[PDB]
């Protein structure tokens, strides 16, 4: 093994660091891991095939164009270079290695391929033919946009995207699952909230957030429970950004955002897959969560839940590591069979007014085939009517403890529509034990006398049985 020769590399610090403020993927690399074998595919604007720093790993198993439906993902070139995006993505993941050409994908050695999905209408149809692409085919697929950012807006897949995602797991890649890696949004300035995207506030996606090169949370960054970890990204304009193939056969040196951390993700997951082909779905969201550092990156809302475990609503669990992730695939076995616990908390309607708490101790179905010991994922799907949704604050805390924000104030959400059976989901409980008493906290957080109703509260609990061992 020998470090990579591609003139750009040292400019790819969140690679080629030196002092511990890095992806780690050095460490894989040195064991022999690249992403050889392993297939992901790009859901955006097109992906430049002919790319000098693409060709050489493109795959056209990995590739469509759903708004033409043709197989070839090639963008469109505009004067705005509007449909640079795709390409950008796909030099994170796979740009070729050792070649002379701008720098080096996470996974130099997978293959990639592209959707061109969004240089058109955006439906219900083209979200599922998107999602479902070849599933035993591609591995991992990496998705950096989705419903709109603009602090306003509740939203998420319909009906055939919902039924994508879950074949996509169940059955993709054999029965082992999709990998579908979402980045959690670029609303910041907006003070929008990641739960209300129900793409990224999936259990089926696995959700990445940002952090810029001195380890703070950036600009464009949104906190929501559903994230699970974190990628380096941009900042100021004296922090350094993504450097990777750009449109028109280019580098770019200043590719940004949180949709430049989900394809560093998708690249870290290649080369895991690669450590431990066997992954399913579910195993690869348990290394994440064992494996990433919060080591090094600051924020003001670091707790620790009921397993001892540090996370953040705006990073998760932590930096991805990619030496980690690879350490921990080598050793690790498959989990069970993934439960479901479905437990509805209201008697009656509650008046929300200026705060509501509900308290309901649960058994997490015990005595059941369903019974819940090591948690996964919880959701709490909520029904509620408020006059301004964007004043409302909405926290669920676990029998061990751990407060989940599930929904913080958005100052720009004027909507009168409120919630209808919405399913805020956390991360931060994984593998706690949810049996005893959880509480749902819902508080308006303006001085207006503001008021409505929750009219239904299920709390939804997935995971494994067995002796929980934290
Ligand atoms: C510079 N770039 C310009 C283009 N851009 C963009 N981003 C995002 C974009 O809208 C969207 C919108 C949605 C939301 N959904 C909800 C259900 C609706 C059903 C219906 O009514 O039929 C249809 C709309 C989802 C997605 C999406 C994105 C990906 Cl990557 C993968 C999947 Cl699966 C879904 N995308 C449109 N353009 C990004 C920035
Ligand atoms: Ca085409
Ligand atoms: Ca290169
Ligand atoms: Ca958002
Ligand atoms: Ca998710």
């Amino acid at each position: 093994y020998q470090e990579p020769t591609d003139p750009k590399f040292p400019q790819q610090w969140y690679l080629s660091g030196v002092t511990q403020r890095d992806l780690n993927v050095k460490a894989a690399w040195a064991q022999g891991y690249t992403g050889h074998g392993i297939v992901v595919s790009i859901l955006d604007d097109g992906i430049e095939k002919n790319h000098p720093d693409l060709a050489g790993n493109y795959d056209p198993g990995a590739s469509f164009d759903v708004n033409d439906q043709d197989p070839d993902p090639q963008p469109r070139y505009t004067q705005m270079n509007d449909n640079r995006h795709g390409t950008r993505c796909a030099g994170e993941v796979a740009a070729v290695a050792n070649n002379g050409v701008c720098g080096v994908g996470v996974a130099y050695n997978a293959r990639i391929g592209g959707v061109r999905m969004l240089d058109g209408e955006v439906t219900d149809a083209v979200e599922a033919r998107s999602l479902g692409l070849n599933p035993n085919h591609i591995h991992i697929y990496s998705a950096s946009w989705g419903p709109e950012d603009d602090g306003k807006t509740v939203d998420g897949p319909a009906r055939l995207a919902e039924e994508a995602f879950f074949r996509g797991v169940s059955q993709g890649r054999g029965g082992l699952g999709s990998i579908f890696v979402w980045a959690s949004g670029n609303g910041g300035r907006e003070h929008d909230s990641c739960n209300c995207d129900g793409y990224t506030n999936s259990i089926y996606t696995l959700s990445i957030s940002s952090a810029t090169q001195f380890g703070n949370v950036p600009w464009y960054s949104e906190a929501c429970s559903s994230t699970l970890a974190t990628t380096y990204s941009s900042g100021n304009q004296n922090e350094k950004q993504i450097v990777t193939t750009d449109l028109r056969q280019k580098c770019t040196e200043s590719h940004t955002g949180t949709s430049a951390s989900a394809p560093l993700a998708a690249g870290i997951i290649a080369l895991t897959l690669e450590a431990n082909k066997d992954l399913t779905w579910r195993d690869m969201q348990h290394l994440v969560v064992q494996t990433s550092k919060p080591a090094h990156l600051n924020a003001n809302d670091w707790a620790t839940n009921g397993v001892g475990r540090k996370v953040s609503h705006s990073y998760g669990y932590g930096l991805l590591d990619a030496g980690a992730m690879v350490a921990l695939a080598q050793d690790w076995t498959t989990v069970a069979p993934q439960r479901k616990c479905i437990i509805d908390i209201l008697t009656e309607p509650k008046d929300i007014g200026k705060r509501l708490e509900v308290r309901k101790t649960v058994t997490a179905c015990l005595g059941e085939p369903n019974h819940i010991t090591r948690l996964e994922h919880a959701q709490a799907r909520l029904t509620l009517s408020y006059n301004r949704r964007g004043d409302l604050a909405i926290h669920l805390v676990s029998p061990m403890g751990t407060r989940s924000t599930l929904l913080a104030a958005r100052p720009h959400d004027y909507s009168a529509d409120g919630f209808n059976d919405w399913a805020f989901m956390t991360t931060h409980s994984w593998d706690e034990d949810p049996s005893g008493e959880w509480v749902l906290e819902i508080e308006n957080t303006s001085e207006a006398n503001n008021y409505g109703t929750l009219t239904k509260f299920t709390l939804v609990l997935y995971g494994t049985a067995g002796e929980n061992l934290y």
